C-alpha cells in the first residue's frame, strides 16, 4: 500500500536528515581545520572524511529506490527524496572520488600558497595576494609595476595548475554523466530549477549591456587622460591591470581618477575608519548590529568564540578568501576572513554575515532544505545590506562620512562609484561560467583552452591582459573560484536579484518612492527597518523547502527574476552618462584583442 509506505517514508526522511546533518558536521569541521591551517596532515583528514561521507551518500541514493517516492501525494516528501537522489561528485567510483579530492585540494592550496617577489626588492619574496599584491593592484598608478605583479601572480596562480585543472575537468564531467547530466554545466544549472535559466540571463544581460558599453567607453577615455595614449588606446580593449583589480571584475579602486566630477565629493571612508580606530571586531559587531536592527537574528556565542576575523600572524598557510561556515547543529556558525580596515572590507563583512543570517534563519529546516532557495539567493542577502551601508545616508549616520553635500554632481559620483562595482561585474561574472561551461561541455579543444578564456573576457568585458599570453600560459585558475571549484553564476544571479530585494526592502522601509525626489533608491538606508527584516525572515526561513520563485514571492510577491530593478537604480546615471559621452565624443566599443596568440 502506497498510503502506508508514504507514512514510513516520512519517518525515514526525518531520521536520515538528522543523520546527514551530523555526518556533514564532521566533514565541515575537517574542512574548516584545513582552510584555516593548510598542512599535508589536515588535507589527508579532510579528504578521508569526505570519502567516507560520499560512500554513505551512495548508500542513501541506492536506498531511495526502495521507496515509490514519485508516486507520493506530498510535494514536500517528493522534493526531499529528489534531493537525496542527487549525488554530485559522490556518484564517482571510490578511487575516482579520492583522485578528484586530491586534485581539488592541490589547486586550492596552490592558490592559497602563492607568493611573489617585491617589484623593488628582488630578495623579498613573501608577498601574498591577500593583502600584499591586492594592495599594490588597488593603489599603484605605475603601469609597469602593475604589469609586473599581474604577470607574476597569473603565472603562479594560473599556469602552474594547468595539468590539475585538466584532470578536474575530466572527473567533473565523469561525475555529471554518472548523475545523467550532459556535463558539469547542466549539473550546476540544475540548482536553479528552471530549464530556460540560461536564456533568461542572456535576455537580462542584453538589456544591461548597452549601459556597460557606456561605462567602459567613459572609463577608457578617463584612463587615456591619466596614463597617455601609449598605455591606453581609444579603440582597443582596456589593459586590465589599470582597472584596480587583479581580475578587472570591479573597478571601484580607480574611482579617484575616473569620477565624473573630481572637484565634488567621492565616498571613500577607509581613512576615517582608521582614524576612528576601527578594528575587524568592531566591523563584525556593526554588521551584527545592522541585522539585529532589522529585527533579525543576533550572532550566537559560537560565532564570536570560533570565527577567524584576522589573518593569523604565525607563518602558517591558509585560505584567506573570505568564507562563512554552517556546521549543521544549532547556532554553530563561523566566518573566516582576513579582515582589513577598509570600506570595501566593510561590505565584505556584511556579505559574509548575510550567509550566516541565512544559516540561522533555516537551521530548523530538514537537512536537505538547509541551503539557499538557489545559489544566487545566498550570495544576495549580505549585498542588500551592503547597498544601504554604501549610501551617503548611512555613512553619515555612523560618522564615517563628514561634511558631505548631496547635490546633483555628488549623486552622479556615487551612482558611478556603485556602477563600477555592480554593472562592470555583470559581464565578468557571466564569462567565468560561460568559460567553464564550454570546457565542461567539450566545446573547446584542449589546445585552445587559454585563448578561449581571453576571447570571452574580450567579447563581453572589453578588457585584455597587460602582456601577450599564449597557450603556454593558463590563466583561468588565477581567479580563486576557478581554482576552488566554486560555481560563479550565483554572482550574476545575485547582482540582478539583490536589486529586486533592495528595491522592495526600501519600499517596505518607506525609504523609496519613485515620485518623491527626497526618497531616491540610491540613498536608501534599511537600517532599523523591522518591515524590511520581516520580508527577509519570510524568505530566508524557507531555505530550499520550495522552488526559488516561491521564496521570491514570500519576500515581495514576485515570481520572476528581472533586470527591471537594477536598471531603475542606475537610470539617472544612464541619462547623464549617455549625454556625457556624446558631449566628449567618446568612442564606444572595442576592436578584437591581440593579447592571446593562438
Ligand atoms: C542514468 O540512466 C541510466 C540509463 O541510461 C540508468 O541505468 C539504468 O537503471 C535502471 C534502474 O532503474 C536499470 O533497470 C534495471 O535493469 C535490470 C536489468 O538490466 C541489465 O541488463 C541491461 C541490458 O538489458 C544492462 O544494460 C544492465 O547493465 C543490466 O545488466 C532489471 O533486472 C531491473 O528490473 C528490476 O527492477 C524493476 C524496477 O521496478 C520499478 O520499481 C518498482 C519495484 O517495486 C516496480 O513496481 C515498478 O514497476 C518499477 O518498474 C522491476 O520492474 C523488475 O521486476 C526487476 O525487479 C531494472 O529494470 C538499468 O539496467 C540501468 N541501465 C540501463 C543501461 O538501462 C541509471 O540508473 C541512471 N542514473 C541515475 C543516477 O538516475
Ligand atoms: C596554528 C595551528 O593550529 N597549527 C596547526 C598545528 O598545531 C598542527 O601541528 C598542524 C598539523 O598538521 O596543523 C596546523
Ligand atoms: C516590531 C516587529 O515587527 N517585531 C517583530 C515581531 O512582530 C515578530 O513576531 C518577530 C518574530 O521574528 O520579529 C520581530
Ligand atoms: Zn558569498
Amino acid at each position: 500500500a502506497l498510503v502506508k509506505e508514504e507514512i514510513q517514508a516520512k519517518e525515514y526522511l526525518e531520521n536520515l536528515n538528522k543523520e546527514l546533518a551530523k555526518r556533514t558536521n564532521v566533514e565541515t569541521e575537517a574542512a574548516w581545520a584545513y582552510g584555516s591551517n593548510i598542512t599535508d596532515e589536515n588535507e589527508k583528514k579532510k579528504n578521508e572524511i569526505s570519502a567516507e561521507l560520499a560512500k554513505f551518500m551512495k548508500e542513501v541514493a541506492s536506498d531511495t529506490t526502495k521507496f515509490q517516492w514519485r508516486s507520493y501525494q506530498s510535494e514536500d516528501l517528493k522534493r526531499q527524496f529528489k534531493a537525496l537522489t542527487k549525488l554530485g561528485y559522490a556518484a564517482l567510483p571510490e578511487d575516482d572520488y579520492a583522485e578528484l579530492l586530491d586534485t581539488l585540494s592541490a589547486m586550492e592550496s596552490n592558490f592559497a600558497k602563492v607568493k611573489v617577489c617585491d617589484y623593488k626588492d628582488s630578495t623579498k619574496c613573501d608577498l601574498a595576494l591577500d593583502p600584499e599584491i591586492e594592495e599594490v593592484i588597488s593603489k599603484s598608478r605605475d603601469h609597469e609595476e602593475l604589469a609586473y605583479y599581474w604577470r607574476e601572480f597569473y603565472d603562479k596562480a594560473g599556469t602552474a595548475v594547468r595539468s590539475q585543472f585538466e584532470r578536474y575537468v575530466e572527473l567533473n564531467t565523469k561525475a555529471a554523466k554518472l548523475n545523467n547530466f550532459t556535463s558539469g554545466a547542466e549539473a550546476w544549472l540544475d540548482e536553479y530549477e528552471d530549464d530556460t535559466f540560461e536564456q533568461q540571463l542572456e535576455d537580462i544581460f542584453a538589456d544591461i549591456r548597452p549601459l556597460y558599453q557606456q561605462i567602459h567607453g567613459y572609463v577608457r577615455f578617463r584612463l587615456r587622460k591619466h596614463y597617455g595614449d601609449a598605455v591606453v588606446s581609444e579603440t582597443g580593449p582596456i589593459p586590465m591591470h589599470l582597472l584596480g583589480n587583479m581580475w578587472a571584475q570591479q573597478w571601484s579602486e580607480i574611482a579617484d581618477i575616473v569620477s565624473p566630477f573630481p572637484e565634488k565629493p567621492l565616498v571613500d571612508v577607509s581613512a576615517e575608519m582608521e582614524k576612528q580606530g576601527y578594528t575587524p571586531l568592531k566591523m563584525f559587531q556593526m554588521g551584527d548590529d545592522f541585522f539585529t536592527s532589522m529585527n533579525l537574528t543576533k550572532l550566537p556565542q559560537d560565532f564570536w568564540d570560533k570565527s577567524i576575523i584576522e589573518k593569523p600572524t604565525d607563518g602558517r598557510d591558509l585560505v584567506c578568501h573570505a568564507s562563512a561556515w554552517d556546521f549543521y547543529l544549532t547556532d554553530d556558525v563561523r566566518i573566516k576572513q582576513c579582515t582589513r580596515v577598509t570600506q570595501d572590507q566593510l561590505f565584505t563583512v556584511h556579505h559574509e554575515l548575510g550567509h550566516i543570517q541565512y544559516f540561522l534563519q533555516y537551521q530548523h529546516q530538514p537537512f536537505v532544505y538547509r541551503t539557499g532557495a538557489n545559489p544566487g539567493f545566498h550570495e544576495a542577502v549580505g549585498d542588500v545590506l551592503s547597498l544601504s551601508v554604501s549610501t551617503p545616508k548611512h555613512l553619515e549616520k555612523i560618522g564615517l562620512l563628514k561634511d558631505y553635500v548631496r547635490d546633483d554632481e555628488a549623486r552622479i559620483n556615487q551612482l558611478f562609484l556603485t556602477a563600477l562595482d555592480k554593472i562592470v561585474f555583470l559581464p565578468f561574472a557571466f564569462t567565468m561560467d560561460k568559460y567553464r561551461w564550454s570546457l565542461f561541455r567539450g566545446e573547446v579543444d584542449k589546445a585552445n583552452w587559454n585563448c578561449a578564456f581571453w576571447k570571452l573576457r574580450d567579447e563581453y568585458s572589453g578588457i585584455e591582459p597587460p602582456v601577450v599570453r599564449s597557450e603556454k600560459d593558463f590563466d583561468a585558475p588565477a581567479k580563486y573560484h576557478i581554482s576552488a571549484d566554486v560555481e560563479y553564476l550565483r554572482y550574476l544571479v545575485s547582482f540582478i536579484i539583490q536589486f529586486q530585494f533592495y528595491k522592495s526592502a526600501c519600499i517596505k522601509a518607506g525609504q523609496y518612492d519613485p515620485d518623491n525626489v527626497e526618497l531616491p533608491l540610491d540613498n536608501c538606508d534599511i537600517y532599523g527597518s523591522a518591515a524590511a527584516g520581516a520580508a527577509f525572515h519570510n524568505m530566508l526561513s524557507m531555505g530550499a523547502s520550495k522552488p526559488w520563485p516561491d521564496a521570491l514571492e514570500a519576500f515581495n510577491g514576485e515570481r520572476i527574476m528581472s533586470g527591471k530593478a537594477i536598471a531603475e537604480y542606475f537610470e539617472p546615471l544612464r541619462v547623464w552618462l549617455e549625454a556625457e559621452n556624446i558631449k566628449n565624443n567618446v568612442h564606444i566599443g572595442w576592436t578584437t584583442s591581440n593579447k592571446c596568440v593562438s
